[PDB]
C-alpha cells in the first residue's frame, strides 16, 4: 500500500470531507469479486494523482460499505464496486466506464476538473480549444488527414472565429446555450487528446448541404428553429470516417464527450 | 348503465376473456376522482363502439380493483385509472393521452386495429396510404396549401413510387425495415385524417439539401449509413409549419404517430 | 442623314472593307418602295449602334445596286432590299425577318455577335446563360411563374450543373455536339431577354416521363440512341404554355432560336 | 433599387463568379461617406449596361468588406471604395479615375473589352483605328483643325499605310511590339472618340526633326536603338496644343490611353 493512502470515509468523515473540492469515491465491498481487482488499481491511481490532486482540488476517496452499511444505504449504492463523483452540494454522477485503469481514472478526474459547473468556476477565464475550420480544412480531415479524432460542430453563422465569440444567431434558440456547452466539450476532450472544430455553415454552403446540415446554411421561414450539429471524424481513415452525434440535443457536455471517445 | 354493458372482469373471467382479440381495459377504483369522471365516458365509448367492436376484434372492458385487488396487483397497476391495451400474449401498451373522451378512445382502438403486430394480421394485404410527393408538391404543402397535417417521409432513392415498392437502398441499413413502419404509420394516421407522403431525395436534390436531408440525395464514402427522415407539415400555415421528428429512429410506429397528432 | 453616316460601299472599297470584322449590308435600289422606307430606319440604326459597333466589331454598310451593278451581280442579289451578313470569309446568311425596325436590326447584330462561328471566337471563354432547373424549378415555370419565355433543354444525365460541363453521355451520340449548340443558343436568346434552362432527366424521372421525355430518364437496351429534347415555356400562362421543338435535330442554333422567338 | 440588381459577391461565390469573363468590382463599406454616393451611380451603371454586359462578357459586381472582411483582406483592399478589374486569372488593375459617373464606368468597361489581353481575344480579327497621316495632315491637326483630340504615333519608316502592316523596322528593337500596343491604343481610344494617327518620319523628315523625333528620320550608327514616339494634339486650339507622351516606353497600352484622355 502507498505511503499516505487514506482510510475509507466513514459516517464521522463523509460530509466533512466532501464539503470542499471534488471527490471521486469508490463505494466498495470486502465481499466482492471485482472490488479486489479494483483495489490495487485504486491505490496506484491515488499515488500517481498526488500532485494534481492538490492543484485541481480533486481527491480520490473510498467507503467500505460493510463497515459503513447505513452510509452506503443513504447514498443509495446499487452495485459493487461503485465509483462516484461528489461536490460540496452532493452527488453529481457515476463513472461506469470499463475497464477501470489508472489511466481511465486519472483522465476522468482531469476531464471533470474542466467542467465549470462542478466547482462553479468561471469558464470565461479559459480559452476555447475548438479550432476554426474552413471548408477545405474540414475536407482534409475527411480525406483521411486527421491524426487524432475531431469532434466537429456546425453553426448557422458565418462570423464565428472562436467558438465563444459574442454572436447573434438567427432562428436558433439553442445556439447561445450550446456555445457554453461546446467550449466545455472542447476542453474536456483536450485531456483525451481529441480535437474539436467549428464550421460556419453560411460560409460553407455546399459542404453543409452535402453533409445533411443544409438547414444551417440559410434563413427560411418554414423552419421556426434550427440547432447546431455535431459529428465525429475518425483519424487516418479515408472512408466511413464521419459519424453524426446519435442522441438528442443536450445542455450537458457528457453525451458529446463520451460519443467522441467511443471505439468504432 | 347502457343496456348490454358488461360488468367488470374478475379472476374467473380475465385470462379467458383476453385469450382472443385485443382488449382495451380500464383498471379502476370506485373510490377515486379521475376514475369516476372516467366511468360514464367508458360507457359512452363502449356503446358507440358496439358495431365496430366485432369487426375489429377489439373489446372495451373494465376491472374493479376492489373486487379483484389481487388481479390489479398481479398486473402491476401503479395508478388509478390505468387504461391498457392487451393481447392474447399479454400487456402491450398504456393509453396515457388526455383528456379521455369517447372520440379519443375510439380513435385509439381504430389506430391499434391497424398495427399488424397487434393481432399478427398481414400488412401486405393493405394498400399503403402514403402518397407520392414530387418536390413541387411538397413545397405547395409548405406554402400553406395543406388542408390537413402531413407527416412526410424522405428517402435515399428515386424509384419509390409506392412507399412499399420492392427496392434496394444503398448505404441505408434501416430503410427496408422502415418501409414496414412507414406503411403502418400511413394507415394509423389515416384514422385521424392525417395525411402521409414520401419524397425521393434523389429526385429532389436542392429541396432535400436545403431541408437538412442532403445525405439522402447522394452516395458518399464518408458516411457509413443513412436513414430515412420524417417531417410534419402543419395545415393552412404559411410559416413555421415544418417540424422534424425529434426523437431517435424507432421500428415502432407509435412515436411517429403521436408526434404527428400532438397540438402545435 | 446622321453626321458620320458612311456613303454606300462601291467596287473600290468593298472587299477590303469586309476583310475585317462582321458586316451587315443593305443591298438596295433607289427606285424601290420598300428600299426607301428602309433607308431612314437604316440611318436610325447606324446612329444608335455607333457605340456597340466598335466593341462588337460589327458594321452596318450599304451597297447601291444600280451604281455598283456589277458588284450586286457578283453577289447574286435576288431582291431589293436584301440584308446580308458577311464575315472576312464572305457571305453568311440573309435577314428575312419583318418588320425591319431599329430594334430588330440591333438585336440581330447582337445575336450574331455571340455566334462563335461568325468570327471564330472561342466559346469556352463565355458563360452559358442556360440555368440549372430541378424538377420543382421547372414545374414552377409551367405553373405560370415564368415572367419571360424559357427555352428548356432536357438531357439523359444527372450530372449537368452547367450546361457545358464535361460529361460522358450514355447512348446519346449527339449530346456532346448539342452542348455547344445549346450554349450558343443560350447566349443568343439572352440578347432577346429570353431565358434558357437545362433539366437532368435522370434526376427527374417521373416529371420527364409524364412530359414525354421518358426515353431520356433511363438506360434501356431497346433504344440504341437518344437525343436531347427542346421545349418552350410561355410566360404568365397557367395552361397550354408548353410547346415541344417541332423541327428536326440540327447542329445549328438558329432554328432553335427562331422557334423560341415566335409570337404567341 | 433596379429590378434584377445582383447582391454583393461573398466568399462562397466570389471565385466562382470570376471564373468566367471580366468583372468590374466595387469593394465598398456601408460605413463610408464616399461609398454611398457611388451606390446609386453603381445601380444606374448596372441597369444601363445590362445589354452590353451580355455581348461584352463584362459584369459589374460588389463585395461588402464589412460582411466579407476576410475576402477583402485576401484581396488586399487599401481604401473605400475601391473599383477593380478582374479576369479568370485574377486582379488586373484598379479604376482610380475621379469623379465616378455612369458614363466613366461604362466607358471604362468598353475600353477594357477592347484590350486583347483581358480575355485573351484575337486582335488580328480587328481593324486598326489609327489613321495614316501625311505630313500635311498632321500640320493641319496642329493648326487647330482637329475637332477631336489626336494621339499620334511617329515611326522610323516610310512604308506604313496601316499601323499593323507587316514591316521590317531598322534599328528599332521595340517597333514590332509597339504595333500591337498602338493597335490596342487605337481601338480603346475609339471608345472615347479620341482619334489616333501614325506618321512615317522617313517620309516627313522636317516635321519629325522639328518636333524632336529627328532620330526616327534616318539610319545612324550613333544610337544602338530607336523607339516610336507619341504625342497628343488638343482639338480646336491654335497653340500649345502639342504634348509629348511624358512617361517611358511601355508595351502596355494603359498609360498611353490615360495620357490621351487627360484634360488640359
Amino acid at each position: 500500500p502507498p505511503e499516505g493512502f487514506p482510510e475509507p470515509l466513514n459516517p464521522t468523515n463523509f460530509k466533512e470531507e466532501l464539503s470542499k473540492g471534488l471527490h471521486i469515491i469508490d463505494f466498495y465491498s470486502p465481499y466482492c469479486p471485482h472490488c479486489k481487482h479494483l483495489a490495487p488499481v485504486w491505490m496506484e491511481t491515488w499515488e500517481e494523482f498526488k500532485e494534481e490532486s492538490k492543484t485541481l482540488n480533486i481527491t480520490f476517496s473510498q467507503v467500505n460499505c460493510i463497515e459503513s452499511a447505513d452510509l452506503c444505504g443513504d447514498e443509495n449504492i446499487e452495485y459493487f464496486p461503485e465509483i462516484r463523483l461528489y461536490n460540496p452540494s452532493g452527488y453529481i454522477k457515476s463513472f461506469t466506464e470499463t475497464p477501470r485503469t489508472k489511466e481511465s481514472l486519472i483522465a476522468f478526474a482531469r476531464r471533470e476538473s474542466m467542467d465549470p459547473n462542478n466547482l462553479d468556476t468561471d469558464l470565461d477565464s479559459a480559452k476555447s480549444e475548438s479550432q476554426y475550420l474552413e471548408g477545405f480544412d474540414f475536407l482534409e480531415l475527411i480525406a483521411g488527414k486527421a491524426t487524432r479524432p475531431h469532434l466537429v460542430s456546425f453553426w448557422p453563422t458565418k462570423d464565428m472565429k472562436n467558438s465563444d465569440d459574442s454572436l447573434e444567431f438567427k432562428n436558433c434558440d439553442k445556439c447561445h446555450e450550446f456555445q457554453r456547452t461546446w467550449k466545455i466539450i472542447s476542453r474536456q476532450l483536450a485531456v483525451d487528446d481529441i480535437n474539436t472544430g467549428h464550421v460556419n455553415c453560411e460560409s460553407n454552403p455546399t459542404i453543409c448541404e452535402e453533409l445533411g446540415f443544409g438547414d444551417l446554411v440559410k434563413i427560411t421561414n418554414h423552419r421556426a428553429d434550427r440547432e447546431p450539429k455535431v459529428a465525429l471524424v475518425l483519424p487516418n481513415k479515408t472512408s466511413n470516417n464521419l459519424f453524426d452525434y446519435p442522441n438528442g440535443y443536450s445542455a450537458k457536455s457528457d453525451g458529446y464527450v463520451d460519443f467522441a471517445r467511443r471505439t468504432f
